[PDB]
RNA sequence: AAUACAGAGAUCAGCAGUUCCCCUGCAUAAGGAUGAACCGUGUU
């Protein structure tokens, strides 16, 4: 099991607490530690940041849009 | 000895089996020939 196909892609996270964001995965590690760019809300549709670290104890599900 | 009789009394063919001999298989023994690019003491 790896994200190694998701890169440079988009992507549908969906974080513990249920919140939602749609980014580009460009950097993983072993764990799940992302490195994303042009982030969003997927709800909100509201531009959170053009790069961002986000840690993997808040990731819960990670798809392949 | 006399008599009564009954009174002159199977053939064609096939296959395997012993005996040597050649051809071809598998086995058991010994014998040889040659080919195979790789080297074991603090997040679930």
């Amino acid at each position: 099991a790896t994200l190694k196909d998701y890169l440079n892609k988009r992507v549908v996270i969906i974080k513990v607490d249920g919140e939602c964001l749609i980014a580009s995965l460009n950097g993983f590690d072993k764990n799940t530690n992302l490195f994303i760019t042009n982030v969003f809300n997927r709800i909100s549709k509201e531009f959170i940041c053009k790069a961002q670290l986000l840690r993997g104890s808040e990731i819960a599900l990670v798809g392949l849009i």
